[PDB]
């Protein structure tokens, strides 16, 4: 007949594969279908005995811990998860990575932002709030993530790891708090080093090479909005100054420094993106690409003409700046 | 946190695998989870690579085709479904019978009453009816069922069949035809016999042996609501009643043969049950009980008890119409 929205139409998993996914599209209930469909897709449901209701669980338990935030709610989080399937599919990921690989890759896409309250770390750490005094001022937000998202698996009710053995949990334990730290941009150039380095000579089957590699995997997917189609995209952008701008306003009315990135009186959406897509997007996205030549023309290319169409916001925006002075 | 009703918990989960599992605590929507729980945990989803998303619009395709009837209903469909799923459990069927065959007992149980009317083939011979004209008088309402199963499953969106090799859907399709025109009770005395004939020295090895025992299987299954608990039981002799009124009133009333077990001046729920579950249920249990002794205790034991229950209430019944003539 016409069956109802959480019953994805064979339309929408063929299309859940590609970065195109309109990730605007759909209601929490219909994405939590999504990420449903995705463990059976890649055979961790066969292949790690999750029991199928517990997965429906999880994931519920996982969308009730996501906060409201403009940003970094349950849609960023399932925007990573399913850039991560799109990867899979894309590079072929099967054929490199175990199961075991892929079970951490996706799970630690869906858990990475767990709790997040809306103010980075820089701020956690200036304002001296309960998680900068609990974590020690070491990435305080992922560390949180992951504490977590270990305590949601802890719930009988929502382990999707229960018929793991014990020596498979503690190697998926570890692979999700490693990748989940990775996060953490303030790391960003110090990870990327180390990727480049191993990557003179690259290494499938050395595992510290594997590790890095998947650091680098799951943090394109994280900061991946500007890979998927511009009308997809734009309204990200949006979201996230938003939530910047909250922070350096509170930054600013309780005398913590302020990042001029987030300051409103000094970044534009377009020198903004501009700037990350050149400096960040790009350049990590480029030495990916020597590892898997398919992500040129499929990733690559969308960021060239995002950063072209920044550079022309940005003429117009300068503009109608000067004539407001 | 709090699961959706949709979302079975693991006491559910547990006692779905029993026949006194009570089908009418449950919505529509959350039977359908049920059902779907079946065939993931009796590894058909596995062993026949069902798309888990498929499974779920095909048990949504069914549930819209079966009708508002009083007692041939949805509901009535996931009793058979239920104790079919019970008796798996129960006499450890998965150790006599192949996956395949055991996927046929299930889907078969599914769609055996699929587009009901809500009266018999009698009326619809009698009144020749489209479908009494459509099967020339040959079981047209269980022709009917299983066509309209058939072509539910031709729906691409709804064929959990997709990924098997033509040789396997054959095997499956003549199966479940055998069951579903196997449950026309017009045919009871004559299958009765077939099973007891081969019965004089069963052979699990012999294929028309098995498909004796899978007619009686799905036969039991069908007619098995007295088996359930007395409460769990009790309402639904009701709705049968109502239907079987609905038809004889409308007989009645074109001029067309009324069945004295359908006509409001003859039948008492007692009377009707009494003689069906003394002649019918009991003897056709009592063969099963040869294969599978575990069923005496599970299921002719409340079968003794309603035909006890039933028979002291018929006393009270003539003592009460001789208190008043
Ligand atoms: C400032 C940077 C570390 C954070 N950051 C980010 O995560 N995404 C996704 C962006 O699009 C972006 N644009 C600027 N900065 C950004
Ligand atoms: C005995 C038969 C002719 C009529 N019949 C029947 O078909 N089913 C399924 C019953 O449950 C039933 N109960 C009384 N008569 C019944
Ligand atoms: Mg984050
Ligand atoms: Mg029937
Ligand atoms: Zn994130
Ligand atoms: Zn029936």
């Amino acid at each position: 007949p016409t069956y109802p929205k959480y019953l994805l139409s064979p339309e929408t998993i063929e299309a859940l594969r590609k970065p195109t996914f309109d990730v605007w599209l759909w209601e929490p209930n219909e994405m939590l279908s999504c990420l449903e469909h995705m463990y059976h897709d890649l055979g961790l449901v066969r292949d790690f005995s999750i029991n199928p209701v517990t997965l429906r669980r999880w994931l519920f338990c996982v969308h009730d811990n996501y906060r409201n935030n403009p940003f970094h709610n349950f849609r960023h989080c399932f925007c990573v998860a399913q850039m991560m399937y799109s990867m899979v599919w894309l590079c072929s990921l099967q054929e490199k990575f175990s199961q075991t690989d892929i079970l951490i890759l996706m799970t630690a896409a869906i858990c990475h932002d767990l709790d997040h309250p809306g103010y980075n770390n820089t701020y956690q750490i200036n304002a001296r709030t309960e998680l900068a005094v609990r974590y020690n001022d070491i990435s305080p937000l992922e560390n949180h993530h992951c504490a977590v998202a270990f305590q949601i698996l802890a719930e009988p009710e929502c382990n999707i790891f229960s018929n793991i053995p014990p020596d498979g949990f503690k190697q998926i334990r570890q692979g999700m708090i490693t990748l989940i730290l990775a996060t953490d941009m303030a790391r960003h150039a110090e990870i990327m080093d180390s990727f480049k380095e191993k990557m003179e000579n690259f290494d499938y089957s050395n595992e510290e090479h594997m590790t890095l590699l998947k650091m680098i995997l799951i943090k394109c997917c994280d900061i991946s909005n500007e890979v998927r189609p511009m009308e997809v995209a734009e309204p990200w952008v949006d979201c996230l100054l938003e939530e910047y701008f909250m922070q350096s306003d509170r930054e600013k009315s309780e005398g913590l420094p302020v990042a001029p990135f987030m300051d409103r009186d000094k970044v534009t959406k377009a020198t903004a993106e501009i700037g990350f897509i050149k400096f960040v997007l790009i350049p990590m996205f480029e030495t990916v690409t020597k590892l898997f030549p398919m992500v040129e023309e499929i990733m690559l290319q969308p960021l060239w003409e995002s950063r072209d169409r920044y550079e022309e916001l940005k003429r117009i925006d300068d503009a109608m700046k000067e004539l407001q002075k």
